[PDB]
């Protein structure tokens, strides 16, 4: 009809911007000079809208898109409206079925480049050369909640990479940690199905806190390394940028004489490792579900890329029984003060997709995709998994033509005799669709094996034993990798496990699974099954109290690669403050506070009990982004009060209680002048505490002190001091 | 191994326990002796467990349910392995689309008959006598969300009632508020659109806070009235049992003679009508997103059976 | 690798050739340079293979394709073999759903042109100016039988064209019968369901001979008119060439000022009408299944392209109750002596598809596929078609995005804000997914109806009534429509008509069936109700030959456009003629033969008792085309006998035959010098027999008599005489 | 899958076993089976591990494969014997 707003206002800048300041928008719209290879080939079918007409899809175009066709004004509707009816009809099937793990995952476009040729131990054509740029696309996802459950959850989260590269897709399908829950696939239903809501209520979503989940934990022990770490803060990441990838299975690398390396994957993030505290993940699902979402989006929208460096954990072929644990065992990790981790290459996330449901819902990522200078391993947990990603995806996404989806296609050449299907979109011309062939001359035609561009084939492993499903006993040791994941971890980190545990027994109705849990955590060690049990009011027995703990891994009781804080990498860039107005601002106050966050790529967000605008001391018109209530402490990392006409909101419950949840989640917190008052708010000393910034004035290092705190993430220092507080 | 506690405290007892008092149960097992005509004829398909040996869906016994077949214990797995690929297969296929709209929703059997018969205004079977019972399944939900949404969002609730009718399925599928958004069926798709998340990043989830549903409401005032029953506390009901349930459309009744009568159709909550607050539901969508579901099945199990007038 | 033969005789030239000469191959192959804006369009979906890798579908080059992996190379098949796997995958699900009816069908490409501006009477952009040239999809087909049944049954045929306009696709979906067998689409599923397979067993396929057909016609006596059709030789079509095609129903022309015009739409051969005879085409399903498919695409690759012109016979509103049938009963034709079918058009099929699934299997069709200028009307027939096809599409091509599948896309724009489904192949940036919307201004927008690129809007028809399930009293009539046919026919027709209800009523085992439909043809007509009682062993009953006759059509007792040969329309050009060769033909009768024909165009093909070659009594190598029984005189318009050694072939039993087979069929047959031995084998009087060819040599006089014989189709005077014929 | 629409193609009335049937396998499109079983998992304690394994043996036990020596390296090779 022409309704936007003459002003213009109802579209965002084509230009990065902080988050809350503009609406998002598409990716093309967004940023249309951010390109690569695969974004410029989806092109064809990219579709716009500006100044066409309105149609059917068969282009015919529509006079009223408000009424259907009747027999008078009020009577009956006909049959032979047809406008309506392919309308409706396409209303009507616009669901497919969710993925069967993985279903809720947040996704990125982005390009990967490597550091220097690795020509040496691999013949992959993606790594050969450091000007050689790949496209991807990223996916991050929790595993148990449907599609529309929420972020923050307590789960493993999965990291999926598709590399568009010059000799076909691979996809590396990992997760944030660096091992499995179980060994074999076979078991891969039974966990699930465990995990997942249970069949006669469906109850509960997207959390593992109920009685099957730890029915199956506490008679399969090879599941508790990997929940050792789902309890952990690992399992409840602040953002997904701010998390570690990894492949979990040992896979090989091929060069070009043949030689094979054993090899693991590793993404680590470039803006550090980072997570909640349970209290704060738990609300976050209620007040934003779509959190990480949210803030992988305005990351990208705002020039913060998602940044993470690949590296391989190389181990000779000779070295294969070298260690305590078996390399082909997926609930075994590989520490790395043994195998250290080299660096590969650099993914950047740089663009947001156009489409939710055409690039992220229809996105298939499959393990089984590898190319040249690549191979698999015995692990049973990946052969399982070879079978299960083609198989899932002829339903999901209807039929074997999904690589054929726009997103999923391969940007270089691909030839082959497969024909027909549902959904087919490719018109083959060649005469043939066999070989051999003489009527097409044989094209197109395999291609041996080698250095560069050759055909695929598969490393040359000596397979011997006989036909048998059994468990190799290499695997059957399940407690000296949990153990020294808690020798690991900070004594704060250590306190939440316990508390992880503790919560989620809590929530499982048939009290002998606690105990059966409990028990198990005394072949781990006593003080974590000490502190759990005495949170479920149950009682070691005296032969539980002496177990004898399990051995080291190969010598070593600690590896602090293994813990997100013992070793510091904070980066305060992309982060979010949020500022608590008043309606007399201390304009001096605010102009330093903003100035010195926009430095450091910090975000603000203007806070107050209403929307509109407040006037500053100086007539300063502040806009204000939402009330106290609408964006929670939950949502950002910092908080800081600026001086003013502090009466206005220090009786206000909301704007007292955000500094109370934000005191409690361990947030640093910075009080400016007169807004020191609301010290007897949090309870804080006259003498002041560490974590709380206070001076006469936002001036001189007050800014300083608040970054460093928020370098450092969390204030771990007043963990004993929150204990009480009424929040 | 792995088996059951030795005092059989595993098990829910067959009989009303309050809530949290036992582990939740599948119907026919928390209650067995609660019968009516569809839940009887359900009995071929319900299969059970207890003393049943482990098989593939072609009845073969399976000896070994740990692990996959494969060439030596650190081998290789084996192509020939049909029970790993069948117990796979299905796995991989368990997922259907979720329902376009009120996709979020939690159900359960029971029983209607009138208080008196009818016949004077329809000739409606199920209506004529009011000691022939007709068996119902009724699912509530919400609008926005997906499947695995959470349930106390501000949102429309549906309330679908099936009729195992002697003469026919009747199924009413009304909402809690007595009007719908929208004149025309051929705007459902724009509203629904608008309310549902947005289309480049998918949010957000099952709440209608966000521009494009605002954009439509704004721009089409005939959705002003059901916008107001959504932002009143008639959008954060306690329970299932406790919300008004209606048609919404004015339908026909006829009767023997011809006559036809004009008629909505109300649901009255027996429970009385009771909603939470904002902040309250807001919340408990993050402290338990299972809530109304939860609820329901618990009322169920402790005999306090939702009850409709 | 180099399998093609080094002369290169593995593919066909890339330019027109008679039948036969070369090896078919795709359309895009064999025409390269013939195109139009559709064929042009679907380049960016074509997919060539010479010179290419042969790849997985995900890009990685396959090495060996003719082993799977195994460990050792007589162990077990591994299930890491992922190039294994997608291959067989792919296999795996190549079948969709055939069509519901119609499964057996055959396509081309082409194009379509008006012969003036039709702006008077119709605003549809494709009929407005002689110079716009509409690309067009055909697809021929039966209706019975699945897609692997065969061609050359006695069956209704289908002809559905997609017309790709500037203003959106309109599917003219008709038939080669000016009526359909019943009158409301309710009663669809149950006529189709009785003449398809009777359901216990599965038989019979593509044939309708028997019982639950013909119960189901004795039921309904509304279906009498087109099963006249059927038993008459319409059901039987020499090609898809040869046949009319109309659209059935009334529809509506409307023009710029908002006038409503009746229009019934006309398909008339440029090639002529012509049928095969029942034995002939029995027979052809068992020697070749496939004769129509095949004839279709050698026509288009000779040269020979099918021409169709567009016709529409045009009712004034005012008119709609002038005629004593109902316009909207879809049982009822309008003749053509009453309303004249005006010429608006042409037709021609230039292009063979490229991969039958892909462009034929997945076409699309559906009558309410109409743009502005057209319209609907209430036959209740048509009404219940608009619901049916866009419901069987959303199964058979696997969700609501079949628009998107190449061949069914629209050449001109198409926007709108639906979104999703199973393989969406469109990525939308409109930040808007509704309107009204301010987001994006509210594109893309409706549009006003207009005299040219205008949305649609239907023509406001009044209703008046109420709503109830009842058969208008005006469609209560069933037997004048069946008695003008008949009376239209020749005596030879009508003798072929008979005999068509014999053959098929003699295949129904309940006797009683049998009797009913002779009493319903005692309505119709006496003759033909007395001449078909005879071959079952029926006699009418006292009352039965005293029913009246039903009245003519609006004062007609006949009309000569009802006849497939009343009214003489042969063409010989694209025919094909036998030529029957010895060891030593007389090569004076070949040149004179072939190059008469040639100057016709009409093809021959050479024939012999072995493949390879003979050669001719001057020395001339003939290369031999295929056996006597390799390609019976079923295949043929015409056979050719020239001299030379008869002897050779004089006892060939299936030399003898061949002449024998034609003969019976009414073909043309011509005899020079020594192969008029031949004439007492088909038992012919030495004075010589209308429709037998003879004479001393091959001479121009004999070929201008044989291309006389042609031109006229068959020889029916024959007829009498084919009774003492043992073939 | 595709041809019979889902995984629940057993369930289709010719395709049943005479013979029992029970597993923790669930849904997938056209499920007709209700299962009662509180459990869709083993190993479980809840349901006391039922449906349960059987040791392969003489009648009614469970399938184990013939345990055959397999020896070679992983390869795409024909055998010569097959030549
Ligand atoms: C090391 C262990 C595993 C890891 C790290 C892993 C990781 C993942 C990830 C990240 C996704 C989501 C990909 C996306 O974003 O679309 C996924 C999906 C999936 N996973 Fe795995 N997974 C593991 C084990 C398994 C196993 C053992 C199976 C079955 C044998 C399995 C079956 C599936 C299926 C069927 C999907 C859905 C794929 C689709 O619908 O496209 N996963 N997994
Ligand atoms: C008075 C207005 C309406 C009411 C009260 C209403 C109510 C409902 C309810 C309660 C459900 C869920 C039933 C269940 O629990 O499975 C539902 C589903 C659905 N509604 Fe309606 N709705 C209304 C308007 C519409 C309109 C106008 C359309 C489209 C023209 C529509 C299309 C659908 C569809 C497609 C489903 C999914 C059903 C399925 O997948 O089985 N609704 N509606
Ligand atoms: C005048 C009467 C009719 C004519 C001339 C006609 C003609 C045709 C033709 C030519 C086709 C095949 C199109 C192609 O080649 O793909 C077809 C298919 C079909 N017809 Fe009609 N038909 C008639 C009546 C009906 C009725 C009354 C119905 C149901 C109410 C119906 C349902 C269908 C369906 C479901 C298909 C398959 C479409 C697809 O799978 O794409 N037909 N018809």
């Amino acid at each position: 009809d022409s309704l936007a707003p003459e002003d213009g206002s109802h579209r965002p800048a084509a230009e990065p911007t902080p988050p809350g300041a503009q609406p998002t928008a598409p990716g093309s719209l967004k940023a249309p000079d951010t390109r690569n290879e695969k974004l410029n080939s989806l092109e064809d079918v990219r579709k716009g809208s500006e100044n066409y007409a309105l149609t059917t899809n068969q282009g015919v175009r529509i006079a009223d898109d408000q009424n259907s066709l009747r027999a008078g004004s009020r009577g009956p509707t006909l049959l032979e409206d047809f406008i309506l009816r392919e309308k409706i009809t396409h209303f009507d099937h616009e669901r497919i079925p969710e993925r069967i793990v993985h279903a809720r995952g947040s996704a990125a476009h982005g390009y990967f480049q490597p550091y220097k040729s690795l020509s040496d131990i691999t013949k992959a054509d993606f790594l050969s050369d450091p000007n050689k740029i790949t496209p991807v696309f990223v996916r991050f996802s929790t595993v148990q909640g449907g599609a529309g459950s929420a972020d923050t959850v307590r789960q493993i989260r999965g990291f999926a990479t598709k590399f568009y590269t010059e000799e076909g897709i691979f996809d590396l399908v990992g997760n944030n940690t660096p091992i499995f829950f179980i060994q074999d696939a076979h078991k891969f239903p039974d966990f699930v199905h465990a995990v997942k809501p249970e069949p006669h209520w469906a109850i509960p979503q997207g959390q593992s806190a109920h009685d099957t989940f730890w029915d199956y934990v506490s008679l399969q022990p090879e599941t508790l390394h990997n929940v050792m770490w789902a309890m952990s803060d690992r399992g409840i990441p602040r953002s997904y940028r701010t998390m570690e990838g990894f492949g979990i299975h040992t896979f090989r690398l091929i060069n070009a004489e043949g030689k094979a390396t054993f090899v693991r994957f590793h993404w680590k993030p470039l803006a550090g490792k980072a997570s909640l505290v349970w209290d704060e993940a738990q609300k976050l699902t209620g007040r934003d579900p779509d959190f990480h979402r949210r803030e992988l989006w305005e990351a990208i929208e705002a020039g913060d890329f998602p940044e993470y460096e690949l590296g391989f954990q190389l181990i000779p072929e000779e070295d294969e029984f070298k260690f305590d644990f078996d390399l082909l065992d997926p609930t075994k990790l590989i520490p790395e003060e043994l195998v250290p981790v080299q660096r590969v290459g650099k993914m950047v996330l740089n663009r947001n997709p156009d489409n939710f449901f055409a690039e992220n819902e229809q996105a298939a990522f499959h393990p089984g995709h590898i190319v040249p200078g690549l191979d698999f391993t015995n692990d049973p947990l990946l052969q399982g998994r070879l079978f299960s990603y083609t198989d899932t995806q002829i339903s999901r996404l209807g039929g074997p033509n999904f690589h054929e989806i726009p997103i999923n296609r391969p940007t270089c050449p691909y030839h082959n005799f497969q024909r027909d299907g549902m959904h087919r979109m490719g018109i083959d011309t060649n005469p043939a669709n066999y070989e051999p062939n003489s009527i097409n001359d044989n094209w197109p035609r395999e291609t041996p094996p080698g250095p560069k561009r050759g055909g695929f084939e598969s490393y040359q492993e000596r397979v011997e034993g006989n036909k048998v499903r059994e468990r190799s006993p290499s695997f059957g040791e399940y407690y000296s990798h949990p153990r020294l994941f808690w020798l690991s971890q900070t004594p704060f980190e250590q306190r939440h496990i316990v508390d992880g545990f503790s919560f989620e027994l809590s929530k499982v109705v048939r009290p002998y699974i606690r105990e059966r849990v409990v028990d198990q955590l005394a072949h781990i060690d006593l003080t974590l099954a000490q502190a759990v049990a005495k949170n479920l009011g149950i009682e070691l027995t005296d032969d539980q109290l002496n177990i004898t703990p399990p051995p080291d891994v190969n010598g070593l009781k600690k590896d602090p690669s293994l813990s997100l804080y013992a070793i510091p990498d904070g980066d305060v860039k992309g982060r979010v403050v949020a500022i608590l107005l008043n309606d007399e601002v201390r304009s001096a106050d605010l102009l330093a506070i903003l100035k010195a966050l926009k430095a450091k790529g910090v975000h603000a967000k203007l806070l107050y009990s209403r929307m509109g605008e407040v006037t500053a001391d100086d007539g300063t018109v502040l806009p204000i982004a939402a009330t106290f209530a609408g964006a929670p402490s939950l949502t950002v990392d910092a908080v800081i009060v600026p001086c003013g006409n502090i009466a206005d909101i220090a009786d206000n419950g909301d704007a007292n209680y955000y500094l109370m949840e934000a005191y409690k989640h361990l947030k640093p917190i910075a009080l400016a002048g007169d807004a020191r008052k609301f010290k007897a708010t949090i309870k804080i000393a006259d003498q002041g505490e560490e974590g709380i910034v206070e001076a006469d004035s936002a001036d001189g290092s007050f800014m300083d002190e608040l970054l460093t705190l928020m370098a450092a993430h969390r204030v771990w220092s007043r963990i004993p001091k929150i204990d009480k507080i009424p929040a």
